[PDB]
């Protein structure tokens, strides 16, 4: 299995790639930048390669900055990126300068997106590459789910592995958290002693602001959305068919909605989506849920003009 | 367990301290940096848990800039760090800020040294914090090794698994590679092109990228200490003789790690030219220690 | 850290002190039976050290009969054991031959109940040891709730992770199910023959097998504890109100456990069928754990 | 992935199946044994999916005692089992019994046999089968060397891991422990200090009797073979490609031998035995190689006799 990082030079792409080649379902990580940055590919790979040392771990690690370096890639991960609006043309630009035509050489090529806006680039990299509906996806919600999770791990003081939560709709201000799907150890939150001490609002407004707060702070979001993205991959490679939270393409499965990637639950294996698990939601939730498909979807048709 | 990373903020020690906490051993992460840091402390550590909430992993990030903070850590990681002597005056002037005293307050901690040059300055870390001799290691070698394994693995395109080389001494240019116990697939073995790439591979990174090696090594040697696995890994430690007779100076040998610290300098047996080159190689970082000892005095 | 498994030589002490001794946090393995189990003892540990060289695992195994040899340990496992009445009366006499004034000697021991009536011997072992009421535990209901989740995840044809129940109440004929808190891919869900099954599968596994799953449960268990890891679990624990105002006991509940063993009760919202049931559970268990009490008197 | 243990009822078959089960590689388990054991198996399978549910782990578990409900497995692993002869016998018409022909129905099938004489059997199984050369193995001296890296770890006061040792030839009183091979932390252990206080001859003559005196103790191994056997058929099936010492075909490739099959340094993967490394023995240890070899041929000559 070969998994190509584009933009493997960045935060994201670079730590990302360093997590994935740990795995042992990922047999080659192949690291993509601009021509110009071939000096600091070079470094990363040999940084890379002395982690797996570290770790007696194997892969092979190659580089590259063109399409032959990455189309044949059993996964593709997209992390290259640069006025809402300007930064979304800007970086619909850039999918489409390296995903378009993909489904013509490696028609079982799986794309995930992690550049954002995630929703809108998800459709545009679906629609540009050619690939079947369910080879493309992107990190969407999943990680969103994760920052959730501490803050309420930490609220009953229980192992993170404990709360099972789903936030599903924009990877953005109109998300949606889906408090009927969220339990500790199987019990649901609401028939826990103490979830009426935990303010739900703040804690989505924290999430909702998180990646901009870290951004301040730290500088941007790096071992989360790495250890997000190698949890995707791992899923896809080894098939393992379980559902995550990912910005996926819509045909019909959730309330007739239709013509839209955005954060829903997917099951996911070897050949991608499996399926999109329709989803019990309660009725404030759908609400929610439609308007942020509207959202989306507006910034999605703006993208696809731009183009 | 809790684990604190002085210099949480730096490529090397944000990313240590990630993959620390990732550890089933280690409870606990201190992320530690000096005052202005704050927040990035406080991003690194909101990232940090993201990052394990997606492992399905689990562990209590805090952050610090003061010795509180830190020194009841059942193992402190020493990745702070700013002329070679100028270097190593003022990387040895922040190891004695951060570690003084530390064994009046905490007689059981363990410290990791990283920061450059590791050997002299695990001595320095030693002697300023009053810690045992065998409670106070440094990461130097091993790194030079595990390049070197990368171009024993490459040249017999054999798995990495299947290479085990050991380098020793200095982790700098008297480093000695110790060919005697260098072994593919269980059976004994251009090594001097392969050294000099070693020996530059560090500045060679440096001039292109900038971390994940360095941190992964450092995660093994806390997990083999905090699990007290009893591996015999190359650090940086105090001797007091085992080795030729050779006594006080920290220095790059193989040593049987355990939660104890080092348990025991394991002296191999090197041949003759093994040994006159590890003789050299303390003299150069003696006198290394000497400078760095007299200029925080 | 150490575990001693008291019953070693049985199918489900020698399971569970060869999967014990696979974890990481586990440093040493205690195998404790009567003297005339010696060599039958000996044997198994070397057993048991073949399996974890072939695992690249590793661990300390040592083997006793005594009171010295197990009292130290940081986790003990009581899986020792021989009319309903007049067995509760035997392993009883077990517990307390075993576990009486374990307090006395090691204040921060943890004890594990699996020896049945579970419940019942859980706080025989509790008032016999002397140990605070949050560091003795049983290994009960969870035991049937993994077989209900078996029974869930084949009706609806999911993965076995994504099915979550639990069963609360006496690991016997008044175990309660609490359908309130079972959820499939993480949305709220024939019981009764499902139920019925589960009932009479540990007497079905032994009219026809004579163990694993026990071990793997135990393992979990210890796991949980040593690596401080607060995980909601069902055991058997004592309970002093948390619940419907109930004193006085040791019955399945949802518990937090870490390393100071039970963190809290956890007072899950039972609908009101749910907690009657548990009501009868627990006058059932307080009658049989008087008799036991008083039959060691 | 689907494996068969046959002897499932046994010590050895039941420990095997409970801990391949646990393998992420291994999706069905088939417990095989004689129609009359058909209770026992009904217990051990419901038990097996007791801990599975406990490691929140997946395996279909089948049970069977017909060819048809092996044949077709990926990987049949041979425990059932019953004078030196007539034990060799008697377990050589077992063999029979259940591997003939299996290369008709399932020319892909990999064999690994444990019964004893393993190296007997091996042969034996592999004539039977009709299997290509490669695809029948036996536990062989792979547990023997893991026995001697107990004693030699415990010496030295390390991780069991960090012990590094083969053993080779006949898994019985011909076996060969090949010091020029053995290391701790990659150092050879002639160079560790204290090899000199280290008595080789014991710690050999221990791991020879360790088998019977485990069986006149516990009864038997159990769990160290069901992990040795754990250990193989992942390295099988997830193809890893690395060298263990068990029992195998030779052709030439270790000091011109052949026709025989014997405890070796064999490099295995999904296609079975991908090499017979060629060992560096020092003189002696080519010898005893040598007297080794003469005993298993003389006996396999008599088992297929037998036959
Ligand atoms: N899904 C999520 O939740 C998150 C999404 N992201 C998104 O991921 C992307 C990467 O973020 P991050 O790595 O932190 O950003 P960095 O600026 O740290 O890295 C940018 C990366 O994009 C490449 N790149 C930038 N502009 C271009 C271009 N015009 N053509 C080709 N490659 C280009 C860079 O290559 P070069 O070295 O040549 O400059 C580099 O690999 C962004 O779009 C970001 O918004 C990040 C965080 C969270
Ligand atoms: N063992 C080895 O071979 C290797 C070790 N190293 C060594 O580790 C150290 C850190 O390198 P790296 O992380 O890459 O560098 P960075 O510049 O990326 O980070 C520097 C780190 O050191 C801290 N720091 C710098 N100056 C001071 C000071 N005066 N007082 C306190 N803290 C200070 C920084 O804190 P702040 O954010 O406040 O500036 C930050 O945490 C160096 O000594 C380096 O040589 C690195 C690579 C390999
Ligand atoms: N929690 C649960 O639901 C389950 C728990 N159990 C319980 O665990 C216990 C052991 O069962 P199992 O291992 O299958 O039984 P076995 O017969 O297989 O083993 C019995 C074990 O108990 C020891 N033992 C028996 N009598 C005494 C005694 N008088 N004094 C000291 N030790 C004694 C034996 O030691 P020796 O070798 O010297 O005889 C041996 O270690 C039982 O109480 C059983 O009900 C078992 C299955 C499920
Ligand atoms: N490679 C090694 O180092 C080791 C090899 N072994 C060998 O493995 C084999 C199994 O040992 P172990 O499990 O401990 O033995 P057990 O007696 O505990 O189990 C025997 C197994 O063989 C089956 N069996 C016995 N006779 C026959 C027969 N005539 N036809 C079909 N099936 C039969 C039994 O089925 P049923 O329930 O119907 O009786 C059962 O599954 C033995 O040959 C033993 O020598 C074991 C230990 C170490
Ligand atoms: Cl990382
Ligand atoms: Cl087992
Ligand atoms: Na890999
Ligand atoms: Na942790
Ligand atoms: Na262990
Ligand atoms: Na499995």
């Amino acid at each position: 299995s070969k998994v190509a990082v584009i933009g493997a030079t960045g935060r994201v792409g670079s730590t990302a790639a360093a997590r994935l080649a740990l795995l042992d379902c990922v047999n080659e990580v192949t690291l993509i930048a601009r021509p110009k940055s071939v000096d600091k590919l070079r470094g990363l790979r040999r940084d890379i390669l002395h982690s797996l040392a570290a770790a007696q771990k194997d892969a092979e690690i190659t580089i590259g900055c063109e399409r032959d370096d990455y189309v044949d890639a059993d996964v593709i991960v997209m992390t290259a990126g640069i006025t809402r609006l300007d930064l979304t043309k800007d970086n619909a630009a850039i999918i489409k300068k390296y995903l378009e035509g993909v489904a013509e050489e490696n028609p079982e090529a799986i794309v995930l997106v992690v550049t954002n806006p995630v929703d809108v680039l998800t459709y545009v990299a679906l629609k540009v590459s050619g690939l079947p509906k369910n080879r493309v996806i992107g990190l969407g919600t999943h990680l969103d789910s994760m920052r959730f999770r501490v803050l309420i791990a930490k609220h009953f003081n229980v192992h993170m592995s404990e709360v099972h939560t789903r936030i599903i709709g924009e990877h953005g201000d109109t998300m949606v958290p889906v408090i009927s799907s969220t339990s500790v150890g199987g019990i649901p939150v609401t028939r826990m002693p103490g979830w009426e001490d935990f303010d739900v609002e703040e804690a989505v407004r924290e999430v909702k602001e998180a990646g901009q707060r870290i951004i301040e702070t730290w500088g941007g979001t790096q071992f989360g959305i790495a250890q997000a993205i190698t949890n995707l991959v791992r899923t896809i490679l080894q098939d393992e068919r379980r559902v995550l939270t990912v910005s996926a393409y819509l045909d019909g499965e959730i309330d007739g909605i239709r013509d839209v990637c955005i954060g829903v639950p997917a099951r996911l294996g070897r050949e991608g989506v499996l399926e999109i698990v329709p989803i019990e939601l309660e009725e404030d939730e759908m609400r929610a849920f439609r308007r942020s498909v509207k959202v989306v979807k507006e910034a999605t048709r703006e993208a696809m003009e731009a183009i």
